[PDB]
Parts: C-alpha cells; structure tokens; sequence
C-alpha cells in the first residue's frame, strides 16, 4: 500500500456522505446500495463510520459528471479514465467524481459501480495506488464478481485511521508471491506448453524452457469460474481444461466456460456420492488415463471410454510410494509426474513408480 503524499486524514471519526446526482444507467435504488456497500467495506476494518445525508453539504459528496465539470479534472467522455475522487480534507475534499460517458452496472458488465466506487472512496480516505496487483487499490479494473479489501487494502487504511473496533479484527486476502518458499497450491494444470499454478483468486503461468512469471486474477481469464479451485488438468485432446471445485466440474475452451457446465462429478465421471470434493487431477500425455486424487486413496478414469475402471479406489501410498498419503495438486511434464502436498514437490516416474527429486513446491520461478 501507499499513503497519499502529505498524509491527508479525516479529523472526525463519524463522516457524512452526499449523493448529489444519479447515473441514468441504473435505479437510484442500485445507485444507492453500491454506494453504501462501497463505504462499508471501509468501515468494516476501521473505526470510521459513513452516515448518508439528502441535504446540505457533506464530507464526501459524490456526483456523476461529464467532460469539463467545473474542478480542474475535466473528464474524456466513453472509455479512458472511469473516475477520480479527492483527498481528504475542506471543501472539494474527499469528494468523488464518476464520468457518466461511462456504463455504470450492477452486473459482470463492465464498468461495475460498487467496484469502482469502493477503489476511488479509497482515495477520498487518504489511500493511494498500490502496487499490491491483488489490491483494491491497485491502478486498474477487475472483477472478480465479489469486491472485497485485500490484506494489503486493510493494512493501508488501518495505517490512518488504527483497527477495526471489532473484537476479532477482519482479514483479508494476501497476495501469493512466487519467490516465497512457503508457497503451496490449490492446483495445478498444463495448457498448451505452459504450466498454470492456481492460489486462492489468483494463478501463476509459466513456460518451463524460458522462466518468466505471470501473476493475475483467474478471472482475467475465466470470469465463470468460482473462486477458490481444488484441482484442474488438460485435455489437449479436444483441447480443454477442466476445473473442480466443491463437487460439480467446469470445462473451459479458449477462454469461456463451455455450454452447460458446471455439472456434476458423480454424473461426468461416475463417482460414489460419497466423496465430498476432490483434491487434484492429472491426465496421460497419450494414454487416456486421468488419475483423480481424493483424501488418502486415488481413482482412475478412462477419457477414451467415459468410465472408470475395475474396482479402483485404491491407495495412494501404495501405489505412489515416496509422495505421502495427500495431494495438493499434479501435473504431467515429459512424461514425469509432479506432486505438490504443501510446499514439498515430488518428481514422479510412472514408469519405475519411482521418486527422482523432491523440491521445493516453487521451485520451478526463478529466485
Ligand atoms: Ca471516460
Ligand atoms: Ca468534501
Ligand atoms: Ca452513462
Ligand atoms: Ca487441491
Ligand atoms: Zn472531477
Ligand atoms: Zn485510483
């Protein structure tokens, strides 16, 4: 996080906010809810508190203005800038401006006007941007269909004003780093040469013959998806990806969830109802099986037949002796294995059921 040069600070501890105009794009009710909801996800990790007024003036006043709107920061009609707010402080303080030439929405579509909202009260607070990519405070536009404040967002915000009142303290999201050695994964997939690590909200891409790192949210790519994943693997076959989470299963092709999925395991894969979720999956490079990996004991199924086979719930330390007995994610490189349980990483030969090195879980990111 970075605090606004100069520190400017709210005096009082109980502000008010004004919604002067309302955008044509949605009911003022909608207006409304993304505005509350937008200051109070500030002062849920603060001591802070936003009271709405109708009349008069207010700490914040909030407005929805076009091009040259009489303040110095004239705005560039459709696209470009979304919106501005100011510091903290006397008159135009605090107050935030969004560029009506701009779509506000309720939904996925572009330009969402809680998200946007809650990132410019940010700096009617006295925040700047932060270069924290997994920051609400981050100069861009995201959307991950649930805006919330990241670790990074709590901590600058707590720097100004001190900590929630809150008995217990809220907490948020951190963002993964790709040189720390305690990293783990939720699971792990192959895509047409690269290998994409998956981490709360967020994923790590690389090719494996020229390391160089590409951290972003799931969603730049998959929107559909839920977050929080559990296991993935290709299909280069029909050239998908398949992601799980809880107990039904997205297919992805490009960069759009195919028709109908989600769906359900037992159904897709032919899975007892006994097993709750799944913990990671890989897939053959050319033999058309795909080991699915559950608990302590692991299933095979065959793609080339849309079944499993005979009797296989079988163990895993049995069968992959060296890995433990849980996988936290897998997946196949050059005909080798790689298990992923916390931050160790077991390199696997199918071949002699065979252990060849164990690493470290990022490994692989040049440190
Ligand atoms: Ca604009
Ligand atoms: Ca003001
Ligand atoms: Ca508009
Ligand atoms: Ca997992
Ligand atoms: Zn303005
Ligand atoms: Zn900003």
């Amino acid at each position: 996080f970075v605090l606004t040069e100069g520190n400017p600070r709210w005096e009082q501890t109980h502000l008010t906010y004004r919604i002067e105009n309302y955008t044509p794009d949605l009911p003022r009710a909608d207006v409304d809810h993304a505005i509350e909801k937008a200051f109070q996800l500030w002062s849920n990790v603060t001591p802070l508190t936003f009271t709405k007024v109708s009349e008069g003036q207010a700490d914040i006043m909030i407005s929805f203005v076009r091009g040259d709107h009489r303040d110095n920061s004239p705005f560039d009609g459709p696209g470009g800038n979304l919106a501005h707010a100011f510091q903290p402080g006397p008159g135009i303080g605090g107050d935030a401006h969004f560029d009506e030439d701009e779509r506000w929405t309720n939904n996925f579509r572009e330009y969402n006007l809680h998200r946007v909202a809650a990132h410019a009260l940010g700096h009617s607070l006295g925040l700047s941007h932060s270069t924290d990519i997994g920051a609400l405070m981050y100069p861009s536009y995201t959307f991950s269909g649930d805006v919330q404040l990241a670790q990074d967002d709590i901590d600058g915000i707590q720097a100004i004003y001190g900590r929630s009142q809150n008995p217990v303290q809220p907490i948020g999201p951190q963002t993964p780093k790709a040189c720390d050695s305690k990293l783990t994964f939720d699971a792990i997939t192959t895509i047409r040469g690269e290998v994409m690590f998956f981490k709360d909200r967020f994923y790590m891409r690389t090719n494996p013959f020229y390391p160089e790192v590409e951290l972003n949210f799931i969603s730049v790519f998959w929107p559909q998806l839920p977050n929080g994943l559990e296991a993935a693997y290709e299909f280069a076959d029909r050239d998908e990806v398949r992601f799980f989470k809880g107990n039904k299963y997205w297919a992805v092709q490009g960069q759009n969830v195919l028709h109908g999925y989600p769906k359900d395991i037992y159904s897709s894969f032919g899975f007892p109802r006994t097993v709750k979720h799944i913990d990671a999956a890989l897939s053959e490079e050319n033999t058309g099986k795909t080991y699915f990996f559950v608990a302590n004991k692991y299933w095979r199924y065959d793609e080339y037949k849309r079944s499993m086979d005979p009797g296989y719930p079988k163990m895993i330390a049995h069968d992959f002796p060296g890995i433990g007995h849980k996988v936290d994610a897998v997946f196949m490189k050059d005909g080798f294995f790689y298990f992923f349980h916390g931050t160790r990483q077991y390199k696997f030969d199918p071949k002699t059921k065979r252990i060849l090195t164990l690493q470290k879980a990022n490994s692989w990111f040049n440190c």
